[PDB]
DNA sequence: CGGAATGTAGGC
DNA sequence: GCCTACATTCCG
């Protein structure tokens, strides 16, 4: 499920995948993925990798919408 | 991190208290618990579930260990 | 997937 | 406005 996200650049997609056991079984983890392929697992790497060139302030990391 | 043995709670059981180094809340601390097994508390409620009628817990100070 | 580290809603 | 209590992130 590495779907597009329309609010971040062309070619940006979004994976969400659920954790299958454990405590935190059910709850999930959400990846995004560059044009490259190179693999961003929280907001504060995302915001490093693109710097002044997305502003991400209103940036919702767990559902890919601006708030 | 030091686990602080509680005198206030039943034996065994230890208190640490540590320091947020970043964020919003920079400078406030987060108290927590630990059984004497070693299983983390992080509110006094989460210890009134587990402790149960072994413990009195009304007057409880969760922040500073101590009986008010 | 865990869990230390931090965010944050709602009671006060 | 601040704190309690628990929700959630973020990196290992």
């Amino acid at each position: 499920k590495r779907m597009d996200c329309p609010a971040l650049p062309p070619g940006w997609k979004k994976e969400e995948v659920i954790r299958k056991s454990g405590l935190s079984a059910g709850k999930s983890d959400v990846y995004y993925f560059s044009p490259s392929g190179k693999k961003f697992r929280s907001k504060p790497q995302l915001a490093r990798y693109l710097g002044n060139t997305v502003d991400l302030s209103s940036f919702d990391f767990r559902t890919g919408k601006m708030m």
